[PDB]
């Protein structure tokens, strides 16, 4: 249609409108508000000036997705106080060599779930809570005895051992083994099917909208979009599933060397392993089903309840609500993202009528939200595993 | 079928009709010069692209907003106002209603003193105990600046820094004599001198002690900015129309967000001193290191008894110095100027290029505030209100860039500056926990 259809195309519009308004006011009453229908170079420069300026807002989203996703694989203080135990495909874990070392020279034996069921090592860890909490809580809820055959009955205690011994096995044999321990100091299980979603962000955010106001009309544009979110939502929130898990353990469970007391150099090679030098290999010992039983019970009193039902079994739409008191709001930001698809969806699907705005256009202002929803949670996310941690650093300083 | 009916759907006819001659402008290689031809109360006869009117005044600008082929969402008008009022807001963790907020028992293990206006540190009633019975002489700016321990720390620093490297590692000395013989230390020892008496002395003495930290002594100046902020819809002057408009009420923003601003990063500029000092000036007590008492008397905090507080000494001035002149070796270049001259009140600046280490989120995100902020000032500023009337001067203005979008960029602004904040703050703590370990 050329430049003539554009223009009769609206003046009829504009006629049928006009005309339906008055072929409507047959009525008479009364009212007040009666609305009743029958510079152009500066005006411009506001313009000229806003459309890069918006189009650079975009622009900051491309960077900061790029950005925040560098936590899934991609392109140091914090690192060497992380653990590096890492599930993979196969539920097995997975760890970077020579950052650990453990001691084979006496035969240990996987303790199974009758090392954790015996009704001694419950009894024994028993007196062992109220030991803790006796002290100032609440002596009307001293019923704790429940409680110990609460992870007892929980029949999923044994996959829990069942992985430590996995997670215990693997250490003991070197990289000479089926098993081979990763030589760079990085894991990545999907690095791919996000990377393939950025940059499907960037070529959305790119060409739609260089300078096309309204333009983001075919079900593929909207899909190849919605996938490209939903993609990035749940990697991330993936990671915080797994990450947490697989940290919670190592916690738990494992435990520095105490043969080696010497904290003098202990402190010094950890610097070192900052500095490039090749790294001292740690010493862990376990810990015996006393003492395990005593970590995976306190750490449960003190996590907000909706732990258990979620972190301890084994997009995700369940570790969300534990997720929730934690961080600002990873979920109403995402709200307004799932609307406006939608609403533009459904629209597209019939035939604006929907979204009308000639500020900017819309799909600036849904890279725009998607990048503050991500936010939240890696903001939301650091914060847990900083809490879980700081309960560590707490059920360490009891027992040891 | 009233009035209100028939009048929405002639607004919402014609705004179709407007939008769809935009649709009909599609070609390729999209040239960055577009339509402003929506500047009237219903576009007509454009093309360029390709009887007794009443003086009520007041009834005459209301009626010609409420047809605007632009202004013809209100979605829009509440995404502002249910975000930023709430999320601007709820972002500032510089006071607290009587309702629910977002604290686990994280905030026990967090330090807790206060610096008091006169520069003075504020500690919350008895959460430290101190051992009061050896009144023994409070450090001196000398007692530092002794020839002897600035060789100990020294052969001390070979020690720790040793496994690091051998041949570059040729001289350090000088430094640890500058962190030394800088001319602000004696501030802060005597500001640690502050720390001690009022810890030791009683509660009710001369120098007061308070039931709970006003670490956010900017209570009262941030919380007129909230109540300022909110001059976009929520405050007594609700023009519901054309909100962000009258430059009055824009110039009260920009002087309301950076006030907001500044305090936060003069909040994490001032805990930052806060922590540092006392880790570095203080340790835990090597008596009474029982472990039983120390987490049942923790975890006494939460159940919400009278605690019982902790057990600290003041350290030698040898590992203090050590200390000093460790994490003044491990942070960027930069650490030893921002937390030498916070008693010194100014500026800020200077934490900007250090904060920036961490996240790039706001040392640009901020710049791109006060640009759409200062070039929507410049619109309104060029079209004199006296000259045109409202129902163009919106037009013009939204033009410049929605309103939910720009009181939205300081939220993603603000609340990245925490987000990064809380990382810093984080960063020193272990890096002090991993030299606690040796100094152990």
């Amino acid at each position: 249609m050329s430049a003539s259809l554009i223009l009769d195309e609206y003046l009829k519009k504009t006629a049928s409108a006009v005309l339906d308004v008055a072929d409507s006011f047959e009525k008479i009453k009364g009212e007040i508000q009666s609305p009743e229908e029958a510079k152009m170079s500066v005006a411009r420069v506001g313009q000229e000036n806003n459309r890069k300026r918006a189009d650079q807002a975009a622009d900051e989203i491309r960077t900061i997705m790029e950005d925040i996703t560098g936590s899934l694989s991609g392109a140091p203080l914090e690192e060497e106080n992380k653990v590096h135990i890492g599930i993979m495909n196969n539920k097995t874990p997975s760890i970077v060599c020579g950052y650990y070392t453990m001691d084979t020279s006496i035969s240990s034996e996987p303790l199974s779930l009758t090392d954790f069921q015996n009704p001694t090592v419950i009894a024994n860890v028993t007196k062992r809570m109220e030991s803790i909490f006796s002290k100032v809580d609440s002596a009307r809820s001293t019923r704790f005895d429940a409680f110990v055959n609460g992870v007892a009955n929980n029949m999923d205690i044994k996959s829990s051992i069942d992985w430590a011994n996995m997670v215990e096995n693997v250490i003991k044999l070197p990289d000479s083994t089926p098993n081979p321990c990763s030589v760079d100091t990085i894991v990545s299980r999907d690095a791919s099917v996000v990377k393939t979603a950025v940059n499907d962000i960037y070529a959305s955010v790119g060409k739609s909208y260089c300078r096309p106001a309204t333009q983001l009309t075919f079900m593929s544009e909207i899909e190849k979009l919605r996938k490209a979110a939903v993609v990035c939502f749940e990697a991330l929130m993936s990671d915080t599933r797994e990450r947490a898990f697989v940290e919670f353990l190592f916690y738990v469970s494992f435990k520095e060397d105490a043969s080696n007391t010497n904290s003098k150099l202990f402190v010094q090679n950890k610097l070192s392993s900052m500095s490039g030098n090749p790294r001292q290999p740690i010493k862990l010992v376990r810990r015996s089903a006393e003492e395990t039983l005593f970590g995976l019970c306190f750490m449960f009193k003190v996590m907000p309840p909706e732990f258990m039902n979620c972190i301890f079994n084994f997009y995700g739409t369940c570790l969300t609500p534990l997720l929730r008191k934690y961080g600002s709001s990873f979920e109403k930001s995402w709200a307004h993202f799932e609307e406006i698809l939608s609403e533009r969806a459904n629209a597209v699907k019939k035939f604006c009528l929907d979204a009308v705005a000639n500020l900017t256009g819309p799909v600036y202002v849904l890279i725009l939200d998607l990048v503050r929803t991500l936010s939240a949670q890696r903001s939301c996310s650091t914060k847990f595993l900083r809490e879980i941690k700081e309960n560590y650093l707490l059920w360490n300083r009891f027992v040891s």
